[PDB]
């Protein structure tokens, strides 16, 4: 209201203490065009905003295996005071590291840690985005059969699967959803053989929810589509990022086209940048569980190459999820 006792201070003597933020990444890698890449793009954007460069204020530790999680988190604790575990698999390793270094701040993305003051947890309503992808798929199938390729069987991927199945059923319960898990988020070759089998059995759309494994699903669809006419093409649904650019191909008939129907979005990069800024300002949300959903645009659907009829079904289904009229199952 008033500040009568005051002293003039030079801007040269006032300074804001910066933080150093690192992500510890799973097998998928920061080049997975999806989940880990979104996180890494977010951290790079944050680095650029704070005048930093890789291994000088921000970095990523790629995990070779589960045994490398603890090694990478301990290496990170040498130089970084905000450490993100990217993926549900880092749950136990982040719990242990947070108990050893109570002075550092940790974030688990895609899972919850309870009762740890220096750990924040982030989850996404991927069931809600999955539902929208299902409505999209149900409005474009000609064969009335669609594929789902998961990475590792988990509460997280079951959220996508349940939402996707529910969204397909909301339009046409006649449609068959073939489900297959790769057992990995970093196995393109297994993604390719699963997609090959799903397409050969008469799926005309595959939704890939397996991070970097999904590069194989894109490779299979591209090979089938290059050896066919444009109007007989087979679709993939993108995940985490808008993957439209990965769908570029040329048909047997010489026509330039795109086989990405739609992508589910998961704003992991946005979350990494926002929490990094809060940690640097001394407002780290330790002990809290942050839930992103359709409402706050933490998840969404990019409607890329969907028919106008499909976009209407998606916009209508989105309204019903926001209003509460449709409750999307999580399992
Ligand atoms: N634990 C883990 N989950 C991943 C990874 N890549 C992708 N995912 C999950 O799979 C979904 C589809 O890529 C993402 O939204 C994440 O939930 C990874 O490397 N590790
Ligand atoms: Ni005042
Ligand atoms: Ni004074
Ligand atoms: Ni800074």
């Amino acid at each position: 209201s008033s500040h009568h006792h005051h002293h003039h201070m030079s801007g040269e003597n006032l300074y804001f203490q910066g933080a150093s933020a690192a992500i510890v990444t799973d097998t998928g890698g920061v080049d997975d065009k999806s989940f880990n890449q979104s996180a890494w793009e977010g951290l790079q954007a944050w680095g650029k905003e704070h005048n930093l460069s890789k291994d000088n204020g921000f970095t990523y530790f790629q995990s070779t295996s589960e045994a490398d999680y603890a090694n990478n988190l301990q290496q990170a604790a040498g130089s970084y005071n905000l450490i993100f575990g990217v993926g549900f698999a880092l749950n136990n390793a982040v719990k242990d590291a947070a108990k050893e270094h109570t002075d550092l701040n940790y974030v688990l993305i895609d899972d919850v840690i309870k009762d740890q003051k220096n750990v924040a947890s982030v989850t996404f309503a991927d069931n809600e985005s999955g539902y929208l992808a299902g409505v999209a798929a149900a409005k474009t199938t000609k064969t009335k059969q669609v594929g789902f390729v998961g990475g590792i069987e988990s509460e997280v991927i079951s959220r996508f699967e349940a939402g996707f199945k529910a969204g397909v059923a909301s339009v046409d319960p006649s449609i068959k959803v073939q489900v297959d898990y790769a057992g990995s988020f970093g196995d393109a070759a297994k993604g390719k053989t699963i997609a090959a089998a799903q397409y050969a059995a008469g799926a005309d759309i595959v939704y890939q929810v397996a991070g970097g494994t999904g590069a194989g699903v894109f490779a299979e669809a591209k090979s089938l589509n290059e050896s066919r006419p444009e109007n007989e093409k087979v679709w993939v649904i993108g995940v985490d990022r808008d993957q439209e650019a990965e769908g570029k191909y040329t048909s047997k008939d010489g026509k330039e086209s795109n086989f990405v129907l739609v992508s589910t979005l998961k704003q992991v990069g946005t979350t990494v940048k926002d929490i990094s800024n809060k940690a640097e300002r001394g407002e780290f949300p330790g002990g809290q569980v942050i839930v992103y959903s359709l409402k706050d645009k933490g998840v969404d659907l990019a409607v890329t190459n969907l028919s106008e009829e499909g976009k209407k079904a998606v916009e209508d289904a989105k309204a019903k999820i926001l209003d509460g009229s449709v409750k999307v199952p999580e399992k």
